[PDB]
């Protein structure tokens, strides 16, 4: 319902327009003959392969990829290299009393007896299964149990195990906890590789616990010079695992040499097993007490508590319980976790005295900070009494490995966790389990673009394994907050990530890989993915000219493949490259990475963060200013690095890690040939001229479309469905107050389009219309006065400008093409290409579209 929006557009940079499409013979689409047909303004290689294996070789460093040249170990026999490594660590037993007590508890995991019947089943099958409870010990135990059975058989030499975690905090965590119980630091018989970070173990008779994306990254040359390839935790049906199983199987069948190790918690395996020609599958258990589970029927009753002012399960309650707690059930809300009726089941907890850890499964950290705040707000729960300890993946890892701590008599420990603790990770001492009985998952939908973080019903499989977590020290109790009702109406098992997520970047690695035709692969897999996410990833790669007509791997799509970032960024930072900004968005793109670096507290910014973002109305302005001004603190040293962050409240492990990122992205892009000058970091304003960051932002542009919106008043925006949605509360260009903020323009791109109870735009940044059309545009439409961009808003706009910058998008297009194939030419400055490039670079200043941002609106 909104009039066509006024471009305020010069005759000067009219006429320059058309003087470069001119100069460049470009094709534009010449104005309709009468309005009411409008115009649109928009107008190879030769076609099954397996990943080839080698074992182990003593002149070879498997995780380098690399010969071993220098020293010993290039010329030292298989021989010599394991009586050595056996010499070293029977010396190491001897003398260290600590470590000899570190042992001593490792022979008393359950997993500890099946030590000879996991070694024999391995050695003499190509691929097993071994299944138990969480917490027997298959993940730390099983690849000691298999390097130490070499290196006590004079064969150190001959062994190289690679583990794959499906989460970044399990590789990190596992390495360390198996470092720790080996009496080292990863970087020795252990190391781990994650994706902008690893520490490498030793080249020989080591252990590399690692992501399935960093494995399939580094599969472009074979798996070379490894004995043992363990897949960790298939039962989680993370989408990677799903995909490397289907790698391993035909390894498997055409290298038998090789070990695959597959290990799951109690689940049915029988898919795994035949999937894998009927594999032995080794059974590992030890002792458990039974577990009393209650709902929150029996949690109402029990405590007397009493709230506050799908269909419904809480309107459902058998007859057996009072009319107080049906009455009482019947007020909750079961899109809601009942935070008060949690606290009074801790009071409850206390008076039976028995002495025990409580875990708390909730969603997401977003609820865990909020369970948090609630419980710190009653004295009750204070030091004196309590331990309150938070487990979600984005608290520092000292943090994370406090849940595993002793506390003091008459202190209870209560774990606020995710569901990492209700597979991958077992804390002793847990006699009380509460649970959610929700799941945190990421839903995308590619028709609206559309990010739904959702709280989800877990499954009956999910409540079961939950339950069973209170079950290992003594007899425990388990406090479901779903109804009895909602029990029943749940699901056995969770849908597997392979039905429900995006599918491009594993149809790229599939094709840099050369396993063949996307959908022909991915219908090999245990559960092929549904019909329509393969067309929508094919669609996705074609779009971005990854993927030419015949569906073959092109020089861009080679590239896409070799970056561990969203194609669409990939493709934004080679344009950047192209305009010699390459830091500035190897910077962005490393940022999406990992979480916002200010620490707002889910609260509006105040007035230092705000700042950051000088005068340009962008959140991703403010992300490169806090960068710039990080890096130049940093120059003083380690304490003024840590008193800038603290004083500008910023997250220090957040900066560093995504500098790290940035650095291997841009080494990435120099070994494709990319040159060093493109990439080097540029000084820039904030609130001055600065032709660099106008560019930036054009980029930006392009790389987060579709998500474009349009300002209404205060907080509300328009989407490109039509549809009203809000600013998000810790965008820089969220009213601080009740003070309405004057943009100069009311078009904003952004990171993510979320759906919670209402629709949010976070990460926004400012564009023009010129820039909205250049690279925020898929589709425009013309009547000879007003264009329609993308069938949501219109523009008043000249429809020869409007051609011309059509026009510029395809030029820039097919230089990408070009520079692809030969990415030096960004070294040539060759000046047809410079033409075209400089009219891009004009558009993207403010003042192109009449706005000065240093003159107050
Ligand atoms: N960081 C740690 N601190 C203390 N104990 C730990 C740590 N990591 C693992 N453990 C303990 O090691 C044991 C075995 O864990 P794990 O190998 O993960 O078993 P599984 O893979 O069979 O679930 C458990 O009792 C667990 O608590
Ligand atoms: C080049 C140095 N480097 N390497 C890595 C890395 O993760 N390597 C890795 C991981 C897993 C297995 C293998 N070996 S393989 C292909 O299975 O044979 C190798 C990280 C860094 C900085
Ligand atoms: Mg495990």
């Amino acid at each position: 319902t909104v009039e066509p929006y006024k471009v305020n557009l010069s005759q000067d940079l009219e006429h320059q327009l058309q003087n470069v499409i001119q100069e460049l013979n470009l094709e534009i689409v010449p104005p309709p003959e009468d309005p009411f047909l409008p115009v649109v303004l928009n107008l190879p290689s030769q076609r099954i392969g397996v990943v080839p294996w080698s074992p182990p070789q003593s002149n070879w460093n498997p995780w380098t990829s690399s010969n071993i040249d220098e020293g010993p170990l290039a010329y030292a026999t298989p021989e010599q290299i394991s009586m050595d490594l056996k010499n070293e660590l029977m010396y190491q037993l001897e003398q260290d009393h600590d470590l000899q007590a570190i042992l001593q508890e490792r022979e008393l995991l359950p997993v500890k007896k099946f030590e000879s019947e996991i070694l024999e089943a391995i050695s003499q099958n190509s691929v097993i299964i071994i299944r138990g409870a969480t917490g027997c010990g298959k993940t730390t135990q099983v690849p000691q149990f298999i390097l130490d059975d070499f290196i006590q058989n004079d064969r150190a030499a001959e062994c190289n195990i690679v583990v794959t975690q499906p989460r970044r905090i399990s590789a990190v965590s596992v390495a360390e906890r198996v470092a720790y119980e080996r009496g080292e630091e990863p970087g020795k018989s252990c190391g781990y590789s994650v994706r902008f970070e690893s520490v490498l173990p030793r080249p020989h008779a080591s252990i590399m616990f690692c992501t399935v994306g960093v494995l399939l990254r580094k599969l472009e040359a074979g798996i070379r010079g490894i004995s043992h390839v363990i897949v960790d935790e298939i039962h989680e049906r993370d989408i990677n695992t799903d995909f490397l199983l289907v790698v391993l199987r035909d390894v498997v069948q055409a290298y038998p040499e090789v070990r695959i190790v597959l290990m799951s918690a109690t689940i049915d395996t029988s898919m795994f097993c035949e999937y894998f020609f009927n594999c032995p599958i080794i059974e590992v258990y030890g002792r458990t007490y039974p577990v009393q589970e209650y709902f929150l029927e029996d949690c109402i009753q029990m405590t007397h508590f009493v709230p506050p002012p799908d269909a419904n399960c809480n309107l459902i309650c058998g007859d057996e319980y009072g009319p107080e707690t049906r009455m009482s059930m019947a007020q909750l809300n079961e899109k809601e976790t009942p935070f008060e009726l949690i606290e009074a089941l801790l009071k409850y907890i206390e008076t039976l005295n028995v002495p025990g850890a409580v875990l708390v499964f909730l969603p997401g950290w977003n609820l865990i900070y909020t369970m948090q705040k609630h419980l710190e707000m009653n004295p009750h729960f204070g030091s004196h009494r309590y331990q309150i300890l938070p487990l979600h993946s984005q608290i520092p890892r000292e943090e994370q490995r406090k849940v595993f701590d002793p506390v003091p008599s008459g202190v209870t420990k209560v774990i606020l966790s995710t569901n990492i603790a209700e597979t991958s990770i077992t804390i002793n001492d847990v006699v009380y389990v509460i649970d959610s009985c929700k799941q945190k998952v990421k839903l995308f939908t590619a028709h609206n673009n559309m990010t739904n973080y959702a709280t989800v019903w877990a499954s009956k499989t999910n409540l079961e394994q939950r339950k069973g977590r209170a079950g290992r020290v003594r007899p425990g109790f388990c406090f479901h907050l779903c109804s009895r009702a909602r029990f029943e109406r749940l699901e056995t098992h969770m849908t597997p990530e392979m039905f429900r997520t995006p599918l491009h970047e594993i149809a790229l690695s599939i094709k840099l890989l050369r396993l063949g035709g996307i959908g022909q692969f991915l219908a090999k897999a245990i559960e092929p993915p549904p019909l329509d996410a393969v067309i929508e990833a094919e669609h996705t790669l074609r779009e971005l000219d990854a993927l030419d007509a015949n569906d073959e791997l092109t020089p861009l799509g080679r590239i896409l493949a070799k970056l561990p970032i969203e194609p669409r960024f990939g493709k934004m930072m080679i344009m950047g490259c192209i305009f010699y900004v390459g830091d500035a968005v190897c910077t962005i793109s490393a940022a999406t990475c990992f979480p916002e670096p200010f620490i707002s507290e889910g609260k509006r910014l105040g007035y230092v963060h705000r700042n950051f973002a000088g005068n340009r109305f962008s959140d991703h302005v403010a992300l490169l200013s806090v960068f710039q001004a990080w890096d130049d603190a940093r120059m003083g040293g380690e304490e003024a690095e840590i008193r800038f962050c603290e004083h500008k409240r910023l997250n220090m492990a957040t900066l560093r890690m995504t500098w790290e990122a940035k650095v291997q992205l841009k080494e990435i892009l120099i070994n494709s040939g990319f040159p060093e000058d493109c990439l080097l970091t540029q000084v820039f304003t904030n609130t001055g001229p600065d032709n660099n960051l106008d560019v930036v932002i054009s980029l930006l542009a392009f790389g987060v479309y579709p998500n474009v919106c349009y300002h209404k008043e205060k907080r509300k925006i328009l989407t490109t469905e039509g549809r009203n949605a809000l600013i998000h509360k810790s965008s820089v260009n969220c009213p601080f107050s009740s003070q309405d903020m004057k943009y100069p323009s009311p078009f904003f791109v952004f990171g993510e389009k979320i759906r919670t109870r209402a629709i949010s735009a976070k990460g926004m940044t400012l564009v023009t219309p010129l820039q909205l059309l250049l690279f925020a545009s898929k589709k425009v439409q013309s009547d000879g006065q007003i264009v329609l961009v993308d069938d949501w808003i219109r523009l008043q706009i000249s429809h020869e400008a409007a051609a011309c910058i059509t026009a510029l998008r395809a030029a820039m297009e097919a230089l990408v093409v070009e520079v692809t194939k030969q990415p030096n030419i960004i070294s040539q400055l060759d000046p047809v290409n410079e033409h075209m490039l400089n009219m891009i670079r004009q558009i993207s200043r403010p003042s192109a579209a009449g706005i000065n941002l240093m003159i107050d609106y």
